């Protein structure tokens, strides 16, 4: 099973599966083998009936589209779309969030409220609405208007762009046409350009990708500010990860999606239903979590969680989860027919996101409390459906510190420098104690054994000092194999890294140092990491194309982390991808992606399926910068 | 050649292209040859990394997924995607046509204006938008506001819905939340929630997708109402259609694409530039129009057609084509590489439509003439290097009666009963006169040989007393094939819909009758039809799924006919498609698309690719609506 994941829990699971014959995502990938090749390469267009259309990478016919397209607009309009596709997800999310937070302030729903004031005024100031002698609910207001003013033409661009990078960004940006006009209007746009017998140049279709990638940005920038008004700016926080954070005599209840509109109040309510828990012979209701959602309610409430990405079926293996409740996003529709056997009630919430199967209850922000309870009510009553049921629940888990949401690294900085500090970590940049910064984003892929990508680059950069970051599931990657613990400071990182970790942990009161990777939270924010970049940038007084600062999608598999590698890029970091993107078809639009956009924004795609190869190309990278900066290295 | 084109100038370009060595559409579908029969049956994904995922249509694995997937979801999400990509485009049009018209009015694009004030008040009134002691320029700034309103959220659903569709089919449209919430929003949704881990039941999945198609309606409709707006209601018109409308001694300038923003323009400077034309050598400009663009300038200038679709590479075969003026949509992307064999000169115009080689004079309303100007002088340059050149055009065209908007065919009814014009059209229903309406719209396709479906369709539904309208490149097909000439009546038509051809073409003064086909223009002017058709419904106090009036796509090739079948089939309407759609690896998705649909909406599709067998089951569609209203068949 290790051919499969690193995760021993994850191994132990599929033994189970195995043994019990149910079909696991490994198995479904196995029986997908071999692949087309066309669509590896990017080679295949469907976008009218008069496909489907392919192109041979190498010999003869076809060598076409039937309307002409060439393998170049091929390419680029297939990655275009998915572009669009992981833009549309992250705004969606920062949507349903924008919604939540006019409700809220307007007295519709009294479950949701202004729980981070300070957040709220500074994200005001930022986007030049008065907060003087202003309503905290209509400064909200404000900001929600303004929130979904973004989605759409106006007189001003996206604002969650425009205010969030240096002006010396935005001009760089801006000169090159590539500032979003609207989120939905440049997610319409993308579609549009890429249907039939419309845009049909590489390097204008690519242009419009960088510019759809900007929107997805904003919706992930706009998620981030959206949820920490309402439910609270991560900080320092110590929990669990991995299957052993299931308990045989609770109610195991795992949040799984990406929304905290609906994971936070799960958190709040499982809390209160405790005596009701305890009534059906359970010690309680514990809540775990799955995915981003679950990294959402880990990062504000230490809430452990249970797994990720490619591996969350097998959390119903262990035979002791009683609910996965989903909002949308990374599910595994597999999950629902998976529930059949495990016994594992299933319950989709949002009206965009069903799954035959799976029982559906609708959730309303207006109801949030009443809907939860509801929901949880099914999950004690399958807990009491498997009393006496014996489960197999690894008993593997790691500590896990997480909780560094950029306003709690400027803070934990500010231990060593009140007054200035972002200088403690860029002294130590310049000094060599800190190589550069690595975030590891994005998904597992099942093509990948599960985490060997991020554990193996993480490894080669902790020793090299890199002061790595991260979030999503490789968050969860690197906090499933120990990387969010302290205790494994001393095994992992270089001396100069340990150095600092130590100095900003005993600063902070520790007694030891900060984790060797600091969960930054879910992929929204991703644009976490994109503020303490930007922060940098505008101390030191340049772009952020000459930062030491580079990204690592390192087992990619959904179409937000081709959206959030493409923004990368566009930002301005050398940006690994540790799978194939479906470009290889198109020698033209790969050296575009991988080369000629440093010309245009500095930032550059490293495509490299070997993970030391990938370490060693993500140093180089680094050090390039280190270099142009005129730093040793 | 008649294997690929029934049109005999198609088949002759094609004999010169051949004997040229020309690769041809034909000839690069030939190449592709066998398709995939994943795609072609839907049966493909490619919405994640971990994909290309494919299910065997029958067989042994793979069956599904490797995120779980099941056939019926893959099918139904690819479906889904195809009609967001169309109301991207349809609405990308409109976007377009609201921002012309509201520059007009503020005084910063001086080439246009309101040139049809009685449509720009019925709109308003439609609209809600006070008229009364208003300024027209004022009334038309709050028509374009509301306009670019509907892409996006806002207090009211989208009015270029639910005002243009009888009460009673929106409160049917409501009960199933099929009324989308804005144009951009939908699509932008559906391109979320068919990304990976979203939504997974395929009947869910079907309801987003009519929402969204009705969201492709909004876009049609605003299209065709700003287009007027600007450039006058189209009225009956006299033209001519085929290659043979190009002339050697003149400057042949085909317009191509969609937007009449630009091709109006370039029929109005045209004409102004006619002593230079003739400076050159020239006996003046002479404008032909291919697809939509064309249409729109047809409708109303009288514009004669070069051709459509499928057949457009052959306008330049001819060797006179001195220039391909194109905004966006359908057009083969073929034509940049084909300019340099043909020595036509191909000019992009808009910045999300460029193609490799093309020429790009980016247009803005701001300086239309001018920019007008400069690519009118590209195209006389062209035929002075063509100067004593040999050309091949094919002496071959027809006679064309077109311009029928809705408001044309009120007012060509009003002449048999002033002030109840509707009731002539309803008296020949009932008594059978007229059997019903058909309305022929959207492409060609490679896969059917050119036309043979709108005619050998057409012809079975005249004989048998059928009204046939038609739009786009349907109503290219018949009017190339003659339809469109009052000439063939006596052929083509049943003596019922000679008779009321006949009664009414006297009544309008014309010695004669309407033509066998009325030509209800471009493809957004898809939208005249509905109105058409929701006017008779309301004057019957039935909704539409009880009219006898079915649609045919019967050649489709686009995503944007794709969203305007479904939502024929969402406002109740029987609709053919004559091509197969990628849906044949789902029996469920099939089953909802042909059966179960008519539960919801009244409406279903009607897949049939023998074109025979078509007409008769469209007969026995519009019988059992002429039986439900308890009339004779
Ligand atoms: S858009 Fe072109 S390449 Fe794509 S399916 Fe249609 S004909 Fe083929
Ligand atoms: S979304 Fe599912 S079916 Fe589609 S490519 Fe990804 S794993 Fe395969
Ligand atoms: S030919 Fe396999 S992805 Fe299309
Ligand atoms: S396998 Fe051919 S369309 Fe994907
Ligand atoms: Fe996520
Ligand atoms: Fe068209």
């Amino acid at each position: 099973q290790n051919l499969k994941s690193t995760d021993r829990a994850v191994q132990q699971m599929l033994d189970k599966a195995k043994r019990e014959g149910i079909q696991t995502v490994w198995d479904r990938y196995e029986a997908m083998k071999p692949q087309c090749g066309f669509g590896e390469t990017g080679l295949c267009c469907r976008h009218c009936l008069q496909g489907p259309c392919r192109i041979n990478p190498f010999g003869d016919e076809p060598k076409v589209g039937i309307c002409g397209a060439t393998a170049e607009v091929i390419v680029a309009r297939g990655l275009d779309r998915s572009i669009a596709a992981g833009a549309a997800g992250h705004s969606g999310h920062a949507k349903h969030l924008a919604h939540t937070l006019k409700k809220a302030v307007q007295g519709k729903a009294a479950s949701y409220m202004i729980k981070d004031r300070t957040k709220l005024h500074s994200i005001a100031k930022r986007l030049g609405i008065p907060t003087e002698g202003q309503k905290d609910e209509d400064i909200a207001l404000e900001v929600a208007k303004a929130a979904l003013a973004d989605f759409h033409e106006k007189d001003t661009p996206v604002l969650w762009v425009t205010t969030v990078l240096p002006p010396s960004r935005v001009k760089v940006l801006s000169a090159h046409g590539l500032i979003p006009a609207g989120i939905d209007h440049e997610i319409a746009e993308i579609m549009h350009r890429t249907s039939m017998g419309c845009d049909a140049d590489a390097q204008n279709l690519l242009l419009g990708g960088l510019r759809c990638s900007l929107a997805d940005l904003a919706g992930c920038y706009m998620g981030t500010d959206l949820a920490d008004i309402l439910f609270g700016t991560p900080a320092p926080v110590v929990t669990e990860s991995n299957l052993g954070v299931l308990k045989a005599d609770a109610v195991n209840v795992a949040v799984h999606g990406h929304n905290p509109v609906l994971s936070d109040i799960i958190v709040s309510v499982s809390k209160e239903m405790e005596n009701e828990a305890r009534a059906a012979g359970a010690t309680g209701i514990n809540v775990v979590g799955i995915c981003c959602t679950g990294n959402e309610v880990l990062m504000r409430h230490g809430i452990p969680a249970c797994t990720h990405s490619v591996s969350q079926e097998m959390a119903m293996i262990t035979g002791a989860l009683d609910a996965m409740i989903l909002d949308y996003q990374c599910i595994q529709p597999s999950v629902a027919t998976i529930a059949e056997c495990t016994g594992t009630t299933v319950i989709t919430t949002m009206e965009m996101s069903k799954i035959t199967g799976a029982t559906h209850v609708n959730f309303a922000e207006e109801a949030a409390v009443e809907n939860a309870k509801q929901i949880l009510r099914l999950a004690i009553d399958t807990f009491k459906r498997r009393k006496g049921k014996p489960v197999e629940i690894p008993n593997i888990k790691t500590k896990v510190v997480a909780g560094f949401s950029t306003e709690a690294i400027i803070n934990a900085l500010s231990k060593l420098n009140a007054n200035d500090p972002l200088k403690p970590l860029i002294d130590n940049v310049v000094n060599g104690n800190i190589r550069g910064v690595c975030l590891f984003a994005g998904c597992n892929n099942v093509k990948v054994p599960q985490d060997q990508n991020f554990t193996t680059i993480a490894r080669k950069l902790l020793k090299q000092n890199v002061l790595v970051v991260a979030t999503g599931c490789g968050a969860g990657a690197l906090m499933r194999h120990g990387f969010m613990d302290p205790a494994n400071v001393d095994e992992l990182c270089g001396d100069g890294l340990k150095a600092v970790l130590t100095a900003i942990g005993e600063a902070n009161g520790l007694g030891g140092p900060l984790p060797p990777v600091l969960h930054m939270g879910s992929c929204v924010d991703n644009s976490r990491a994109v503020a303490l970049v930007a922060a940098l940038a505008n101390r030191l007084g340049v772009d952020l194309d000459r930062l030491p600062v580079v990204a690592s999608a390192a087992e990619a598999m959904h179409e937000k982390a081709v959206a959030i590698g493409t923004w990368a890029v566009t930002i301005g970091l050398p940006t690994h991808i540790g799978v194939l993107p479906p470009i290889t078809g198109s020698l033209p639009v790969t050296q575009i992606l991988t080369s000629s956009v440093k010309d245009i924004t500095g930032g550059y795609f490293i495509v490299e399926l070997d993970p030391e190869t990938a370490a060693d190309k993500l140093l180089a990278a680094i050090n390039e910068r280190r270099a142009g900066l005129g730093l040793p290295w």
